[PDB]
C-alpha cells in the first residue's frame, strides 16, 4: 500500500489527525512526495497534503511538512 496525494480541495474538507515532516537535500519533489506517501502509508493514513516544501535552516537541504488523514 501507499498514501494518496490528496489535493488542496478535499484536504480543507478533512482534518488532520497528524503531520509527518521529512527531509530532502535537492533530490526531487517526487521523491520526497515518494517518501511522504511510504511514512503516511506507515502512519495508517489513507492520504496525505504536501503543507510546505522549506530550506531546512539553509540553503539545498529543503524539508517537506505535509499533514496526513485517515479514513
Amino acid at each position: 500500500h501507499a498514501a494518496t496525494e490528496l489535493t488542496p480541495e478535499q484536504a480543507a474538507a478533512l482534518k488532520p489527525y497528524d503531520r509527518i515532516v521529512i527531509t530532502g537535500r535537492f533530490n526531487a519533489i517526487g521523491d520526497a512526495v515518494s517518501a511522504v506517501s511510504r511514512r503516511a502509508d506507515e502512519e495508517g493514513a489513507a492520504s496525505f497534503y504536501v503543507v510546505d516544501t522549506s530550506e531546512f535552516g539553509n540553503s539545498g537541504n529543503w524539508r517537506v511538512v505535509a499533514d496526513v488523514y485517515k479514513a
